[PDB]
């Protein structure tokens, strides 16, 4: 309830998903693809708000106003997803 509930009101689930998918890689595809990289949640902090891409498809992700506060956490729970 600390972590999935700002994922909820993040508007990063009408794009990303948590059991499925639609234009990004599943915040679960994704957790395996920087899991190895625990400290991956500083290198998505930049790909969040300066957007990102090649890192899974030629699909650029559009800069969200989200800040170090909210990014951080839920960096914190893509990264506990599992
Ligand atoms: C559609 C406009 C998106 C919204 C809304 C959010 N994201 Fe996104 N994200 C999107 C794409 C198409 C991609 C893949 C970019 C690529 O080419 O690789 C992503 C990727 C991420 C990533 C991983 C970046 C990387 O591995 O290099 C993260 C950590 C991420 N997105 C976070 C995130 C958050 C927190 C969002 C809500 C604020 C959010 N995204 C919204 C597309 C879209």
């Amino acid at each position: 309830q600390d972590g999935e509930a700002l994922f909820k009101s993040k508007p990063c689930a009408a794009c990303h998903s948590v059991d499925t998918k639609m234009v990004g890689p599943a915040l679960k595809e994704v957790a395996a693809k920087n899991a190895g990289v625990e400290g991956a949640a500083d290198t998505l902090a930049l790909h969040i708000k300066n957007g990102s891409q090649g890192v899974w498809g030629p699909i650029p992700m559009p800069p969200n106003p989200v800040t170090e506060e909210e990014a951080k956490i839920l960096a914190e729970w893509v990264l506990s997803l599992k």
